[PDB]
C-alpha cells in the first residue's frame, strides 16, 4: 500500500435520518487522510487516521465510476450504497491535493 | 461465536470535544446489540447491527474488570482506552437482558 496523498481535514459522515454531518468515528477533530494505493490490483482506499489518537476515522474503497462532489473549495463529498462521506478540509491547498490524487485514481480505474 | 443475548438499543459514542452524544457508525436508528461468547479463549464481545441495513455499528471487547455503569434504567455505558460506548436501549426489558449478560461475562472473566 503506497500512499499517493496527504490531506488534513475533519472526515464526516451524513446522519440522512437528522440530516446533518456528524464526526466520522464519533469524535470531532482533524485527520490526516491519505488514499492508498494496492499496485496489486490497482486499487485505492481513503483511509483517514485523527492526529491526536490516531483512531482509523475512515477506510472506504474508491469505486471506478465515483461521482466525486467538490461542494466548495474546502468541502469535498462522496457517497457508496451505504454512507456519504464528507472532507472539511483545513486549508483550499488540502483540498486541491486531495482532489488531485482522487481525480487521478478515477482516471487510472 | 455464540451469542449469549439480543437487545434493541440505539447504539452511540461520545464526542469528547464537542460535549454530545453521537450515532455509533454515523446513523441514527436502532440495532440489534449481541453480547458473543468465543469459548476457545472465553472472551466476549457486543456487537450491534442496524436492523435497517446491518451496519455494524459496534464490535467491542469487554475486558475482564470493565466498570459497566447503568446509568438509567435505559441508558447504559462503558468505555475503553479511546471512546465511551451508550446504549439507549428500546426497553427497560432489553436493557435488563443487556445489563444481566454483560454482568454474567463479567462474573466469568
Ligand atoms: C456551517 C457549517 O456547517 C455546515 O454548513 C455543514 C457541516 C459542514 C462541515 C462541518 C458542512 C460543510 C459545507 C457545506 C457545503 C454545502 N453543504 C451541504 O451539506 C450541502 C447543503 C445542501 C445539503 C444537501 C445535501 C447534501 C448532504 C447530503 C448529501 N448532499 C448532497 O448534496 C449530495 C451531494 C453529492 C452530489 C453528487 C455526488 C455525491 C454527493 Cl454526496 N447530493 C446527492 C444527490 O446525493 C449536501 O451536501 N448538502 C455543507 C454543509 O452544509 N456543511
Ligand atoms: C436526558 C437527556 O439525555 C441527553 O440529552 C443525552 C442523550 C441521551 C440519549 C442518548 C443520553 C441519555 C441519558 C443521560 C444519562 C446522563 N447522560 C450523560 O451523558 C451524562 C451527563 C453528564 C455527562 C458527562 C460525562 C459522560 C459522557 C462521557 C462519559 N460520561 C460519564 O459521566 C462517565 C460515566 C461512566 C461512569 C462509570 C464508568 C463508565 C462510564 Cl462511561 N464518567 C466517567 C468518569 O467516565 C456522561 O455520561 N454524561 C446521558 C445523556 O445526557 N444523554
Amino acid at each position: 500500500e503506497q500512499s499517493i496523498c496527504q490531506a488534513r481535514a475533519a472526515v464526516m459522515v451524513y446522519d440522512d435520518a437528522n440530516k446533518k454531518w456528524v464526526p466520522a468515528g464519533g469524535s470531532t477533530g482533524f485527520s490526516r487522510v491519505h488514499i492508498y494505493h494496492h499496485t496489486g490490483n490497482n486499487t485505492f482506499r481513503v483511509v483517514g487516521r485523527k492526529i491526536q489518537d490516531h483512531q482509523v476515522v475512515i477506510n472506504c474503497a474508491i469505486p471506478k465510476g465515483l461521482k466525486y462532489n467538490q461542494a466548495t473549495q474546502t468541502f469535498h463529498q462522496w457517497r457508496d450504497a451505504r454512507q456519504v462521506y464528507g472532507l472539511n478540509f483545513g486549508s483550499k491547498e488540502d483540498a486541491n491535493v486531495f482532489a488531485s490524487a482522487m481525480m487521478h485514481a478515477l482516471e487510472v480505474l
